[PDB]
């Protein structure tokens, strides 16, 4: 029934190792590459009664488990099939 | 009070994609390496009451988070401070 997108990435000013790690392999590489940063992206379909419980139920599985608000910039689109 | 260690790994069979990565790019770089393999550690202190507790909890929290048994094996190893 609905499609779910859920995007997160570090707030700005946190670290991201990754991102780090990615850039100085670039340029030892021979790259050079600038603001390298990290999105990571879950998708998944789920059945529901509304458009409106899928909201608020995302909204808690982004609070408790997909990521940490503190730190993390996130972001849910949901899609009607 | 305690010094609580989980170590969580693909079990064989699996499919590693992150090994995978890791062993292609050395073979490209010049570096012939094999049977890749990549393991995840998690430390942390708990306080609690006894040796007892903490295992069936720590047990818990991988059961229900910290890795999935259907495809993961994982060790726990306690250590009283």
């Amino acid at each position: 029934k609905f499609m779910v997108e859920v995007r997160i990435r570090l707030k700005k000013g946190m670290l991201n190792p990754e991102a780090a790690t990615i850039e100085r392999a670039l340029a030892l590489l021979g790259y050079e590459v600038e603001d390298t940063d990290t999105t990571d992206v879950i998708t998944f379909t789920m059945d529901e009664d509304s458009l409106e419980a899928v909201e608020r139920e995302v909204e808690d599985m982004c609070q408790r488990l997909l990521c940490n608000p503190v730190i993390h910039d996130y972001d849910v689109s949901i899609n009607e099939m």
